C-alpha cells in the first residue's frame, strides 16, 4: 500500500477579535470559525510512526490566535491569505495549506436611532465564508460564499412545461410559493502571492455585498419561470459586475410548502385561487446547482 | 396503579398562511409551529384500551389548519385561545387544551429602499412565542415569550465582590465581554374567557414590542455589575409598562469568552488592558434565572 | 417590583472519569454532562448588585470536578446527592440545589468475542438522567430517568374505535407500524438526606435496569391497541416491582410512517396488506404522555 | 456566460420497506435517505426557461419510492446502481445520475434471549452510505463507507517526537485517552454496468463488515503512536482484504480530552499518572485524513 494523499490540522478553531477606536471610542468585534489543513511530506508520520514531520495541530491552533493578534482578520480573503502562507514559508516541507474561515455576524445594535459604540446582534444565522488554498508555487486559489441566506416569496414564481411521463403525478402551476437557503460561490482568479492578494483588498468586501444584493433583488424581482432560471441570472449578473472572478456556483434546496384540501370539511375553500393555508414541508426537498463561468 | 396525570395530543405541526390585500397588492406571510395537548376524561384510553374518549391527534391536526383557514393568526395570545377555547367547547369531556405556538420571523425585504410587497427573509431565528392553557371554569392563562435574542457587548460589563473560598479561582474583573441569548417570558393576568382576550387584542403586539425594546437598550447602557443586576432592571421596566402583566421572568445564559494568554510567544501581550484576541467557549456556560413579580 | 424566584449556577459542564483496576490491568469510563443551579438568600445580587452572596458559577464548576475525584459517579443518584448536598452544607445562605446529570454510553468493545481491557465504543444516543433536588430541611428529592431509546416495530400495533366527527379523516387501522422514541422518569421516594440515599445504592442501577427490560419487552410483545394502552402497561409493571417508586412519567411521540398509493403508476398494489414501501413523516408527530402513580 | 455544470434533483427523500416472510412470521426492516441528483443536456432550463428538458424533482421522488418497490433496496451498493442505471436509460437526455444513499440502523430486539420477530431498535447513530456515480458510456463507480462510528480508549495511545518550535507549547504523552468519530470510504474498482454489479453482489455486505472488524480491532489492540499512524494500518488491512477495493480513505477528528490540575486545591493531585477527572472538550479538535491506494 501507499499513500495517495493525505491531510491533517485543527478544525473548529473559534476566534473572536476586538478593535477600539481610541479618539471616537466606537469598537468594532469580529467572530469566526478557523479550520487548517496542511499536507507536504508527511507520509511517513502515517507509514513509519515518524512524528518529527508533524506540526503538532496543536501549534496550528495557536498560531491562529497569533496571527489573528498581528494582523487584520478582515477581509477574511486576506486573513485566509496571511494564515494559509505562513504554513507554507516557515516549514519547508509543509507544501499546501487548506484554509476555510466562517464569519458569524455581530450587527451593531441601534439604540434610539443611533449606532450604539460597543453592543451588538446576531441578525440571523447567515455566514460569509472562505476557502483559500495555498499551494507552493501555485500561487492562492480563493473562493468566497455566502451561505444561510433564507428567503420566502409568495407568489411571482411558476413551473409549468416540464416533462411528463408515467411517473408524475405533479400538477402545472402558474401561481406558488418559492423558498430557499441560498449558497452562492464566486471564485477568484488565481493570485500570484500575497502581495497580489492586499492588492485587490477593497474588491473583497465590495464583490460580496454586489453578490448578495444581486441574489435578493433578483430572486423578488424575478417572475420566475423555475429555480433554475433564477439562479442562472444572478450568477450572470455576478459576472458582469466584477471582471476577477472566474465563475459562479449556486447550490439552492426548493424548500416546499404544500397546499392543504379542506374540502372535506364543510366545502371549505383552500386550493387555487383560495390557497390561504399551507403545509411547509421538512423533507424531501428538491435541489438545484449551477456553476457558471465566462464564455 | 392510577392514572395520576395524562395528556395527549400533536406536537410540531407547521403552518403557513398568507393574507392579500386586492387593493394595494401587498402580501403577508405567517409561519408558526404549534402543539396542541388536550387533558380531561380519558383515563380509560390508557387503562381499559377505550379509545372513544379519544379526539384522535390526527384530528387535532386537522382542526389546527382549520381553525387558521377561518380565524386570524396573529397576534398569537389571540389565536391560540381560539384554538385552546375550541377543543373544551366542542367535546364535552376535554377540560382543559394547552397550546404552544412558536413563530418564525419572515421579515419583508426592502428592495431599492422599498418595502417589497411579497418578498421575505429570515432575520435570524428569534422567535415570539406564546403558551395558552385553557381551562374549564378557570378561564385562559397566557405566558408569552421572545427567546433566540443573541446578542454581545465588548464592554461595560463588571464582575467582582463575589465570594471567595477554597474552591474559588476566578479573578475579579472591572471589563469583560457580556454575551446572551436572551429568553423572556411575560406572564398576563388570568382572563376569563375569549370575549376578555379579544378584548386586549392591541396589547399583545404592542407588549412585546415593549419587552425587546428594554431588553435590548437595558443590555447596551447598563453598566453591568453582573448578569444577575442587569436582568433585574429589565424585569422592573417591563412591569412598570404593562399594568396586565403579573410577572416576567428571564433565564440568561453566560456564553463565556476567554482571554488568551500569548505571553508565550516572544512576549506577546493579549491580556488585560491588551486583549484583542479571545476564545468564545462553546461549553460550560453560566445559567442565571429570576422570576419578578409585584410588591 | 420583588424577587419572587431566583436560581442560577453553571450548565453543560463536561465530566470524564476513569477507573483503573490495578490487579486485572482493566478500565471503567463514565461521561456525563452536568448543571447544577442554586436557590437561597441572594435577592440582593439582582436588586441592589450584592456580589457577596454569589458563590460564582466558575466556582460551582470547579467544585464539579472537585467532588468527581473524590467521590464515585456511579450511581448517577448518589454522585447528583453528594453533589447538591455539599453546597447547602457548606454555604449558610444556600439553601436549595438542583442538580441535573445526563450520562453517556460508554460500552466495553468484544473484541474477538472478549471483553476489551480500555476501549469503549458509543452504543447509541440513549441516555440515563437523573434530576436531584436537595433543599435544606425537605430532604432530597430523586427523578431518574431514560431517554433517547427509539424503537419500531413494523405489525401488532392498532388503532380503531376513535372519537368520529367532522373534523376527521384518518381511517380505522388493525395493523401499522409504530415507532417512538422513549421518555421514562421514575419518581423516588423522598429521602432524608445522604445516610438515607446511601443505604438504597443498589437500588438505582438494578431500577434502571427494570425499566429499560420493562419498556422493551412490553412494547415488543404488547398487541397494541394505542400508544396510550401500551404505555399504561409498562408504568404498571415498573411500580410493581419497585415500592420505592412513587410515581413512573412516560412521554412518547407517534413517529408516523405513511403508506405511499403507487396505483397510478402502472397499478401497483402498495397499500394495506400489500403495503411494504412507506414514507415517515419527520413532522407533525403525536404527542402522548401519562403519569402513573399508587391507588 | 455559459453553464459549466449543472446537477439538479432531490434530496433527502426518506424511505422504509418491509419484508415479510410468510413461512416464518419473520418480518426485517430497512430505513434509508435518499438523494438523487441529475446532469445531462439540460442547460437550456437555466438559460432559455426551457422545462421541456426537466425531469420534475417530484417524478424524481415518485420514482424512488416505486423503484424500491420492485427491486431489492439491499445492499444499497445493489439499489443505488438499480436507481441510478434506471434515469440514464430512460432518458435520453440525461447522461449521468449521482445517487447518495445513507442507511439508519434498525436492529432486531433480543427479547428473553430470543430475536424478535417484528421489535427494532436504533442502536446508535452510525450509519451505512453509499455514493454511486452512473455515467452513460463510463460505468458505475462505487464509494461505500461507514460514518458516526464514534470510539474511546483510555490509555495505550501516545503522542511525542513531534516539531517543536516557537508555536509550540503541546507536551510530549507517552499515554493519553483516544477518542473519534469514524469516516470511512473504500472505492470499488468501476463496474461495466449492473450485470457486474449484480455479479459482484455478495461482496459488498461482507466488504462493509470486514472494514467494521478492522477499524475496531485495529484501534483497540494498536499502542497507538498517532492518529496517523493508527489509520494507516487500518486502511492496509482493508486493502489486503479485498482486492476490487481501489483505495481506503479515513477522515478522523481527534477529540480531546484535557487533564484539569486540582492541585490548586488541597494539593490535590490530578494530573500525569494521578489523572482521573478530565474534560472533554467540544472544540476545538484535530482532524487527520489519508487515502491510502495499491503500489
Ligand atoms: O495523534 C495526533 N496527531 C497529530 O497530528 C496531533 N497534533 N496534536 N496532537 C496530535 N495527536
Ligand atoms: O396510538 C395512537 N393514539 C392516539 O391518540 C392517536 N391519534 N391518532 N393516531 C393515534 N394513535
Ligand atoms: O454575571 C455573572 N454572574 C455570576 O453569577 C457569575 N459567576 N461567575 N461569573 C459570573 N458572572
Ligand atoms: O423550480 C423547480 N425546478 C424543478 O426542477 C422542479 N421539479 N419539481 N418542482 C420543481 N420546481
Ligand atoms: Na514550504
Ligand atoms: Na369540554
Ligand atoms: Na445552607
Ligand atoms: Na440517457
Amino acid at each position: 500500500s501507499a499513500v495517495k494523499a493525505a491531510r491533517y490540522g485543527k478544525d473548529n478553531v473559534r476566534v473572536y477579535k476586538v478593535h477600539k477606536d481610541e479618539k471616537t471610542g466606537v469598537q468594532t468585534v469580529y467572530e469566526m470559525t478557523v479550520c487548517v489543513l496542511l499536507e507536504g511530506e508527511i507520509e511517513t508520520s502515517y507509514t513509519k510512526a515518524d512524528n518529527s514531520v508533524i506540526v503538532a495541530t496543536d501549534s496550528i491552533k495557536n498560531t491562529i490566535y497569533i496571527t489573528a493578534k498581528q494582523n487584520p482578520v478582515t477581509p477574511p480573503e486576506l486573513f485566509g491569505s496571511i494564515l494559509g502562507t505562513h504554513f507554507i514559508e516557515k516549514y519547508n516541507h509543509i507544501h499546501a495549506a487548506h484554509v476555510n474561515i466562517v464569519c458569524h455576524r455581530w450587527t451593531r445594535m441601534d439604540i434610539d436611532g443611533k449606532p450604539h459604540p460597543h453592543s451588538f446582534i446576531r441578525d440571523s444565522e447567515e455566514k460569509r465564508n472562505v476557502q483559500v488554498d495555498v499551494v507552493e508555487g501555485k500561487g492562492i486559489d480563493i473562493k468566497s460564499s455566502l451561505s444561510g441566506l433564507t428567503v420566502l416569496k409568495s407568489t411571482n414564481s411558476q413551473f409549468w412545461g416540464f416533462l411528463r411521463d408515467e411517473y408524475t403525478t405533479l400538477k402545472e402551476t402558474w401561481d406558488r410559493i418559492l423558498s430557499t437557503d441560498v449558497d452562492a460561490t464566486w471564485q477568484w482568479k488565481n493570485f500570484s502571492g500575497l502581495q497580489e492578494v492586499r492588492s485587490h483588498v477593497p474588491k473583497f468586501d465590495a464583490t460580496w455585498a454586489t453578490a448578495r444584493e444581486v441574489t435578493l433583488k433578483t430572486f423578488a424581482e424575478d417572475n420566475s419561470a423555475s429555480v433554475q432560471a433564477t439562479m442562472y441570472k444572478m450568477a450572470e449578473q455576478i459576472l458582469a459586475r466584477q471582471q476577477l472572478i472566474e465563475t459562479v456556483e449556486y447550490s439552492l434546496p426548493n424548500k416546499h410548502y404544500f397546499e392543504i384540501d379542506l374540502s372535506w370539511h364543510k366545502g371549505l375553500q383552500n386550493t387555487g385561487k383560495n390557497a390561504e393555508v399551507f403545509a411547509p414541508q421538512s423533507d424531501p426537498n428538491g435541489l438545484i446547482k449551477c456553476t457558471v463561468g465566462r464564455s
